[PDB]
This record gives structure tokens, C-alpha cells and sequence, in this order.
């Protein structure tokens, strides 16, 4: 039993809710919140910009030190950093950005990072300003993640389309 509330159950391990991941994280304080990151951990917009703003830019400060030490992430890769005031840990995961011409096949690799954590609060990788089809992203999530994932979908219209079109 966990403290996630109001989710629809899609499969044995995947749950979904129309919610702002920032407000969700601030309520649940999960062990892991997933950020929709880029390789430079520059959290300017989308989910990343929102999560960082909620940390008063502490996420960006930590991230800049991480990059200065380690260099950029790989597309499809991840790193574990602090969750600041939102969660214990933030798993920064880089899904392919279609608007950069990146290979959508790497979305499966991105979701594989979730399997290293027993429970996660997460957005739909490569959706939003990353340009991928969210219905496809949800499909890959369900077919790749085996640990317990709670998906927060910001847009109510999109949330209704993902449920009603889910196979
Ligand atoms: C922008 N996205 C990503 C999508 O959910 C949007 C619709 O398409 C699927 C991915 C966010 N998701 C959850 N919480 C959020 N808080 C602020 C932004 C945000
Ligand atoms: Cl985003």
C-alpha cells in the first residue's frame, strides 16, 4: 500500500491520473519523481522547467554541478539526483526529443531506467514539448516498465484520450 490517491489502474503495475506532477509530488513526497530531462540537464520548460521552479532553482544548481563533473547524459539515459522539496530522489530521464530529430526507438531505453526503482511518480516520456505521440509513449511505458509507475498527465483533454484509447 502507498499514498498515491485517485489513480486509474491501467495494468498490474501502471496507473494514471489527470494531475500536475509538481502538485502531486508536493502532496505525496514520493521516493522518486521522474523529470523529463535533456542531456545537459537544462531545466528550462515543460515538466523540467516546472519541477525546477518548484525547487526555487536548487534543482538547476545541483544539475549544473553534475554536468560540470560528468558531462552530458545520453539520450535514453538517466541520473539520480536529489528530489529537493518534491521527493526523496529525482530520476532525470532523457527521452528522445522528436523536435531535435532524435530516434523515437530510444524511448524504450529511456523507460528501462524506471525498472531500477520499485515505485515512481512520472510524466509520459517524450510527450509535451519533446514532440512524441503521447499515446505511443503510454504504450511503450506499459510494455517496458515492470515496476510500479504512477503517471501524472497535466492536460485533462489528453488524459481522457489516453484512457479512452488505451488497449
Ligand atoms: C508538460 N507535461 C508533460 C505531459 O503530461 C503533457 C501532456 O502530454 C503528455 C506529457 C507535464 N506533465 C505533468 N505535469 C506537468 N506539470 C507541468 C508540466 C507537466
Ligand atoms: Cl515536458
Amino acid at each position: 500500500v502507498n499514498s498515491f490517491s485517485g489513480y486509474l489502474k491501467l495494468t498490474d503495475n501502471v496507473y494514471i491520473k489527470n494531475a500536475d506532477i509538481v502538485e502531486e509530488a508536493k502532496k505525496v513526497k514520493p521516493t522518486v519523481v521522474v523529470n523529463a530531462a535533456n542531456v545537459y540537464l537544462k531545466h528550462g520548460g515543460g515538466v523540467a522547467g516546472a519541477l525546477n521552479k518548484a525547487t526555487n532553482n536548487a534543482m538547476q544548481v545541483e544539475s549544473d554541478d553534475y554536468i560540470a563533473t560528468n558531462g552530458p547524459l545520453k539520450v535514453g539515459g538517466s541520473c539520480v539526483l536529489s528530489g529537493h522539496n518534491l521527493a526523496k530522489h529525482c530520476l532525470h530521464v532523457v527521452g528522445p526529443n522528436v523536435n531535435k530529430g532524435e530516434d523515437i526507438q530510444l524511448l524504450k531505453s529511456a523507460y528501462e531506467n524506471f525498472n531500477q526503482h520499485e515505485v515512481l511518480l512520472a510524466p509520459l516520456l517524450s510527450a509535451g514539448i519533446f514532440g512524441a505521440d503521447p499515446i505511443h509513449s503510454l504504450r511503450v511505458c506499459v510494455d517496458t516498465v515492470r515496476t510500479n509507475v504512477y503517471l501524472a498527465v497535466f492536460d485533462k483533454n489528453l488524459y481522457d484520450k489516453l484512457v479512452s484509447s488505451f488497449l
